[PDB]
């Protein structure tokens, strides 16, 4: 079957700046500002646009070793990002792929909110463990606050 779960996290960083660092330059910032979350980001197939495959490895702590991600869509103007987890991690047994959509909306105060969306593809009527979804919510949130600390520490960046 197909299950969809949503989330929304706030950030002080304006959408314009957050996009460049969190999305446009994630594969170069995450392993730097969040080592206990991302160990290394390897490129497999593609230059970096739609159809690209990046091998994201995790530290020697998490239960997962790596995860293959496929770049689907990257809207630089509408601050939208779409990637799919095709291999590694939870993928297997009953789970096939994971369609993810990230959108950075600006707020009236000058901040921004992340409208993340997870769409899992299970086997027949098989469902997904709550902890699985709970993990991504923490995965992205930790990275978020990981990028905020840096941006606020280095104002002369991504601008």
């Amino acid at each position: 079957g197909v299950f969809n779960y949503e989330t929304e996290t706030t950030s002080v960083i304006p959408a314009a700046r957050l996009f460049k660092a969190f999305i446009l330059d994630g594969d170069n910032l995450f392993p730097k500002v969040a080592p206990q979350a991302i160990s290394s980001v390897e490129n497999i197939s593609g230059n970096g646009g739609p159809g690209t495959i990046k091998k994201i490895s995790f530290p020697e702590g998490l239960p997962f070793k790596y995860v293959k991600d496929r770049v689907d869509e990257v809207d630089h103007t509408n601050f939208k990002y779409n990637y799919s987890v095709i291999e590694g991690g939870p993928i297997g047994d009953t789970l096939e792929k994971i369609s993810n959509e990230i959108k950075i909306v600006a707020t009236p105060d000058g901040g921004s909110i992340l409208k993340i969306s997870n769409k899992y593809h299970t086997k027949g009527d098989h469902e997904v463990k709550a902890e699985q979804v709970k993990a991504s919510k923490e995965m992205g949130e930790t990275l978020l606050r990981a990028v905020e600390s840096y941006l606020l520490a280095h104002s002369d960046a991504y601008n």
